């Protein structure tokens, strides 16, 4: 995979958690795996068409879940996984995938973006296709976030 | 929600979960519904871009899911769901999204399509965004596969 492309991934990352969370992330070593294991309960899916058709794929627990929706709420405490908290992530990741959409558009490709859709269960497997990218993310707690890019075709 | 499209999406899952697995099957009564209760434990999602922004939730079960590999694989026998049984499902979900595309072109709107990202688990919950169609299917058992089409 094209490193611009990882680092325009990155710099998503880095920026959207910091004027959404208002904290800077910590992204961690790029890396290229075979399957995706999801340790939590929460993935986000966000699709992208065009230049590179694939996804981004973003999921954390519970407890980072809540930090992570009352940090976008401005500070506000929190500790109930609501309907608009669902929302808050989605909105989290939405954002994250429209920089990315903007990024890679100035190196010359035109992608778009998809709607999240926000996955909640018990033990949870998920299956993608193309190359699948890890991108180690500390936020709060050392790597609360393990976010995936796959790369079908682009 | 523009009737123009359920129109495109159930001929789309008609004619493709006819040709693709030989069965004509019984597609149910369009719905709006609030949000994705999800019936089953495997969901195949596949995203749209483009003249709408939505995606496309197929829900159906493992004993449902294994009788597709096999009506897929000339009708022979499948027990395990293994990788090779997974990209054969998202290529159905993929190849209806891909007709309900090519049958959008038809009528004015461009969109573009997503790869599948088939999930499981216990206690699901999908959180959806925008409009929401809810339209039960029934190949084998009855309103064996449940599909949700949210939009913008």
């Amino acid at each position: 995979m094209d490193a611009r492309i990882v680092n325009a991934l990155i710099g998503s990352v880095y920026e959207t958690i910091r004027d959404v969370l208002g904290i800077e992330p910590k992204t961690g070593k790029p890396s290229t795996v075979s399957h995706i294991e999801i340790p939590h309960s929460l993935v986000t899916v966000i699709g992208i068409t065009g230049g590179i058709e694939g996804s981004l794929i973003y999921s954390f627990s519970s407890e980072t879940a809540l930090k992570v929706v009352s940090a976008m709420m401005g500070g506000m405490e929190y500790n109930q996984l609501d309907e608009l908290a669902l929302s808050a992530i989605g909105e989290l990741g939405n954002m994250t995938a429209g920089k990315l959409a903007m990024k890679l558009e100035h190196l010359g490709k035109h992608v778009d973006i998809t709607p999240p859709t926000v996955v909640s269960g018990r033990d949870l497997k998920i299956k993608s296709f193309g190359v699948i990218l890890k991108l180690p993310i500390s936020v709060f707690s050392e790597e609360d976030f393990d976010l995936h890019l796959s790369v079908k075709s682009g």
